[PDB]
């Protein structure tokens, strides 16, 4: 009962597919966490390979980027095994959820968790809700997030409103995040330029 | 420079119009809080005359119903001429924002607030945030959220997503909210129907 439908194979959007930006920000490395969303494998199951694949290229290669610019790097993920308290209203759109197992639980290998990378847990939709994800930032220093991961409209969009919302300057990394079909995807876009985020991608970050 | 676009007129949505609920929660009134969400006049100024009519009827409707039932009843509202560090990031989608003029912070006559109803400040885009919201609702047993208002896929979906979160139940009433176009208004209540509330009209609250 994952609440997760059937998700339809499609392209990641390119530059010319973007939506126009409203905002002007500019992403500086030193200013930055690169928040790794939800990229454990029970998320990742249910997209057809190829939009899986394309997924986990471009989110790798803006992980090695960011570390080798100096950007800090934060994973979240759920714990899995989650009590009916601690599952709360989660159960009435998404079930019991993942199973507190490797097989549900782990970040997939191609974005395998280095030592100097924040391990945060996901208990809602934003990454930051009873996380210490806004504390970190603070304590480091840093008031931009970059946010790759799935899924797109859910969790990576209202994670991007809350970080915006705290005055941390969010950048979306459009073909770096995934959904359950393209016009969420597209939709989520949408909304981030017009409403929280600059959305890039991958290239665009990379310069 | 609002950033609020010019909005043409569009018909409330009816009850056979709407997405279907996948939760399956009834309000109670000794549960609940009715939240009239952003109904200042500046916010309410762009809509135009066929819409802010709909619009305040139904809310107006059903804040009557609400106090007839034992509904605790609360405004959110912008304190207007943010200093810019209040103000932050909201400037670079939406200006410096309203004044803090009666004529633009003002919560709309027909919608008049009573002594005994809640009085919260609005900063950002959920209801909760840096407001005392939350911790009222808590302490007063209070575990269910219906909400009215402006803009309806912006901070009235937003507030929905973050009293969803908080394991709150939230009951989006349809045609009591307005927003930027008919689009935008259907697309919120998409959003929460399937990610973070029961979507009902005025007359289905009523019963
Ligand atoms: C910015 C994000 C915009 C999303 C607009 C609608 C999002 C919710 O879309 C929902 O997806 C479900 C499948 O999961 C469908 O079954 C529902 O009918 C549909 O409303
Ligand atoms: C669930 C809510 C879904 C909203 C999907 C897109 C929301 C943002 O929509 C935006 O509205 C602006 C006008 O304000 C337009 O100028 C932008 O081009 C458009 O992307
Ligand atoms: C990957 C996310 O998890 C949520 C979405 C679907 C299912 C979930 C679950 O089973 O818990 C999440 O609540 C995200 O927030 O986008
Ligand atoms: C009515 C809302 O206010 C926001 C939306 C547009 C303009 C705003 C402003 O000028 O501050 C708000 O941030 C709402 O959150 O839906």
């Amino acid at each position: 009962m994952s609440g997760i439908p059937e998700i339809t194979a499609y392209p990641l959007p390119t530059a010319q597919q973007l939506p126009a930006n409203l905002a002007r920000w500019s992403l500086e490395p030193r200013r930055a966490v690169l928040l790794v969303h939800a990229m454990q494998r029970y998320f990742l199951r249910p997209l057809p390979e190829s939009l899986r694949a394309g997924l986990v290229a471009n989110a790798a290669r803006l992980r090695r980027w960011c570390v080798e610019q100096g950007v800090q790097i934060a994973y979240t993920a759920q714990p899995g095994s989650m009590t009916e308290e601690q599952r709360g209203l989660l159960k009435d759109f998404w079930g019991p959820g993942m199973r507190a197992s490797p097989a549900d639980r782990e970040v997939v290998e191609e974005l395998a968790p280095g030592p100097d990378d924040w391990l945060l847990t996901k208990w809602r939709y934003s990454a930051f809700f009873h996380s210490d994800l806004l504390q970190r930032m603070r304590a480091a220093g840093r008031d931009q997030l970059v946010l790759c991961g799935v899924y797109a409209h859910v969790g990576v969009l209202i994670s991007t409103v809350d970080a915006y919302s705290n005055d941390i300057q969010p950048f979306l990394v459009a073909d770096a995040i995934a959904d359950f079909s393209e016009a969420h995807h597209r939709m989520a876009l949408e909304y981030a330029a017009s409403r929280c985020a600059m959305v890039v991608t991958t290239d665009e970050v990379l310069e």
